[PDB]
């Protein structure tokens, strides 16, 4: 159910959604920029690993769909998007360090939402 805090939370999320888009955070960004084109890649058995795919550019067209409802529904795939680079990718993969910084990121500034 709406609550009235709805629209200033989902301010914040699209505010977060800006700063990961940003320059500031585009050396480690940019893997996130668009979906994995897993053929281009040569990575042919990401889709058999990966059941939901996500990625920012995605994130920033349902957000300007106002397909999100609530900040939880935006942190969800915000949060999906890292946990198929953590699933698909080993832990000492180049892109593994990269999500784990844009995360930090996300997770410290989601976690001051006001409420
Ligand atoms: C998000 C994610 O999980 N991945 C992803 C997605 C998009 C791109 C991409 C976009 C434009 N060029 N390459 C690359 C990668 C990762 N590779 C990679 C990443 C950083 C440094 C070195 C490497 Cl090898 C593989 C992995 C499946």
């Amino acid at each position: 159910g709406s609550h009235m805090q709805d629209p200033e939370q989902l301010k914040h999320c699209n505010g977060i959604l800006k700063e990961l888009l940003s320059k500031k955070h585009a050396a480690y960004a940019w893997p996130f920029y668009k979906p994995v084109d897993a053929s281009a890649l040569g990575l042919h058995d990401y889709h058999d690993i990966i059941k939901h795919p996500m990625d920012l550019s995605t994130v920033k067209r349902k957000m300007e769909n106002r397909d999100y409802r609530d900040a939880q529904e935006f942190a969800a795939d915000v949060r999906l998007m890292f946990s198929n680079c953590y699933k698909y990718n080993p832990p000492d993969h180049d892109v593994v360090a990269m999500a784990r910084k844009l995360q930090d990121v996300f997770e410290f500034r989601y976690a001051k939402m006001p409420d």
